[PDB]
């Protein structure tokens, strides 16, 4: 229960979010301020994780016993103390991914959902008109996927590059593995993988070296998959602003997948005896 | 029971003995020729494997049934078709290795044998005049050890740096695994290692892209631990030559460790795809 703010910060980090809940709390921020930050973080994380739940309202808040409560549409879904896997299980029945790992739910709920591979001439007509609208997924520049919707005064541009948690973890672990120099430690990891796989060898070495059960990785369940760029006012009705926003969104995505993966690699060294 | 020749040659490989027990029967030389070539190669390998059995006659000869027999001092030891491992199990009881992995057998035995800290001046006396002599091990540059003995018209200089075969396999396996950039292949190896371990996953993606194999890695049992340099005739009574033989030995230990580790590494990338 003393790890709950830090566990949360750490869950937000998998999405490139710097929530700073443990810090906020230790500075004696009031509860309203902590709850507003829990919620803004969770919402930002939801735009990156690619679970496909733009149609739900996401909230989080402190409880008296020191826990953090995660809500969807004002209903409790999980508490941070139940663990990161549990939070993933609570979201799973709300999700509907296709085989590309893209959410099949709409973002709007009420409105028109256009084909994602429309002519720009036609998408321009949708963007310049007042009504809310929404576009379905399609491929996009740089081996991405993209869609867009508008809710009132804001245009939401989503770019995704799906990846499973497990695959993104394997990559960070590989990078750690590939850089070990101590020959004795190398030989230890070879043996361990006999029974445990390469992952598993690395994870067992962190626990053994730290002489404790280290905090489970929220990266086993969550990872950066997408970025949502936002536009407002006149710009949210301008087709060239939209096109510029797609490149922005794609560039930010690449950046988040880059540092979050490097940050997982550095955390994975925690506890390693190396030498 | 056919290609027992290819194994031998492959086994000689691990000691950088580039025998040709395949191309010598390909050109159809006689039972005596081959035997000469078989036993020569074996002796040469014993120079480098570092099993510390200088005090035995080592021999290999064709058997009636088209096999290859390894004998030690007249008593058969094992047969090639019986497999790399079984050779090492036969040598095991013949050995006696100290706390550093240096042999505890004298090379001559019935030759008094001088301390490894002999002053050169004194060693020089032994060399130039007169008879058989042996030195116990003593440290040398580069974490090596060294000793020297003469028997009859031939003087032997051994530079040795012990290391487990399995240690040297691990080391080479690691360098390969650390050289892989492809993420798909990396995720492949990881997943593959969940049942098969890091070795195996590597070997396994080898029967895939190599179609076949490189014989139960003889490197799994034998590696370069040493190099013997030899002098004969006048030079074997010259101290200035001895000194140069020591340097040669020392440099060759390095050279043969490199040319064999490369090989093992290329074997280890024998069936994988980096493209």
């Amino acid at each position: 229960t003393d790890g709950i703010y830090a566990a949360f910060d750490t869950l937000m980090s998998t999405a490139g979010v710097d929530s700073q809940i443990a810090a906020l709390a230790a500075s004696e921020a009031d509860a309203g301020t902590l709850d507003a930050a829990l919620t803004q973080s969770l919402q930002e994380a939801q735009g990156r994780w690619g679970l496909g739940l733009h149609h739900l309202r996401h909230e989080a808040r402190l409880t008296d016993d020191g826990d953090i409560e995660i809500l969807t549409d004002g209903r409790p879904s999980a508490r941070v103390s139940e663990g990161f896997g549990a939070l993933a299980q609570a979201y799973a029945p709300m999700q509907a991914l296709d085989e590309r790992g893209l959410s099949q739910w709409a973002a709007l709920g009420e409105g028109y959902r256009a084909p994602g591979d429309l002519p720009l001439a036609q998408l321009k007509v949708l963007i310049e008109h007042r009504r809310d609208f929404e576009t379905d997924w399609s491929a996009g520049r740089g081996e991405t996927f993209q869609r867009v919707w508008r809710k009132g005064d804001t245009l939401f541009v989503e770019v995704a590059r799906p990846a499973s948690a497990e695959a993104a973890l394997s990559d960070a672990a590989w990078d750690v593995i590939a850089s070990i120099k101590d020959r004795a430690f190398q030989r230890e990891l070879m043996r361990r993988s006999e029974k445990d796989g390469m992952l598993g060898a690395l994870l067992g070495a962190r626990h053994a070296g730290a002489k404790a059960n280290l905090a489970q990785l929220p990266e086993a369940h969550f990872t950066v998959q997408a970025f949502v760029q936002t536009l407002s006012g006149a710009a949210a009705r301008n087709a060239e602003e939209y096109r510029a926003a797609l490149k922005t969104a794609a560039a930010a995505l690449e950046e988040y997948q880059g540092v979050t993966t490097r940050q997982l690699s550095e955390v994975l060294r925690h506890g390693l005896r190396e030498s």
